[PDB]
């Protein structure tokens, strides 16, 4: 009950993927409370959002955060792979992009895409 | 620092009194999400939370963002108690006063004490 847009599968997979290769250029805010604090701060470039998280309620307010912050941000279905792509065995709720390192351009046209989305 | 769980129950119930009040001659927030955009607009001049709300993580990030944003914020024992004090017919999770109206005395004084709470 805090999905509040669908992201076509493609774009979500080309979303992790560019999450994984940020790691190692840039700088990545892993969980919730972080991912909060950077969307706050408007630190936050890009926020993921995973749409099975035990509680949804834990961020439930963060869809709502994100458009008073003008930040972008892109549901992904599974919590288990957003973990796997913020580099852990484990799953992952929330995530926040802080810093693109080498990924600009690359990164510029997703948020471009997710901003082109029906909302 | 702040021992939020430790506030007095005087304080927690002379809060509850002003918050009803103000219901009156001010303005106030009944909702999470309300009471969370005006946190993130720094218009919130005292957030509740009540510490019996289920599941707990819906009002997780309340205590994150009020410090973040310099917000006096008090928990109270009791969502039903909060919930009669903003006029709800079920419980409360959280609220905010956004103006105390006619209550400048109590609203001032009640700050300046959740302020000695900390450091
Ligand atoms: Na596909
Ligand atoms: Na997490
Ligand atoms: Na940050
Ligand atoms: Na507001
Ligand atoms: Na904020």
């Amino acid at each position: 009950s805090y999905v509040r847009f669908e992201v076509p599968e493609d774009m979500q997979n080309e979303a992790l993927s560019l999450l994984e290769k940020v790691r190692e250029s840039g700088k990545v805010k892993k969980g919730t409370n972080s991912t909060t604090l950077a969307v706050s701060r408007g630190l936050a470039k890009l926020v993921y959002i995973a749409e099975d998280v035990d509680p949804p309620e834990i961020v439930a307010h963060l869809p709502l955060l994100c458009e008073e912050k003008n930040v972008p941000y892109i549901y992904v279905k599974s919590k288990n792979d957003l973990g796997r792509a913020v580099g852990r065995v484990y799953p992952g709720a929330s995530a926040a992009i802080i810093n693109e390192g080498e990924l600009r351009k690359e990164l510029g046209s997703l948020v471009e895409k997710i901003k082109g989305l029906q909302k």
